[PDB]
């Protein structure tokens, strides 16, 4: 899916 | 802080 | 699926 | 923060 | 700080 | 998908 | 800062 | 997909 | 700072 | 697809 990394 | 949404 | 990182 | 949004 | 929109 | 790094 | 939009 | 790199 | 728009 | 980095 989507990847979000902060 | 830091926000990550998916 | 999605992935949140933070 | 940072922002990371997908 | 910075963003990542996708 | 699609990724965002920040 | 900077902003990375897609 | 895209990539939103920051 | 910079912008990166696609 | 596209890619912005900044």
């Amino acid at each position: 899916g989507n990847n979000s990394y902060s």
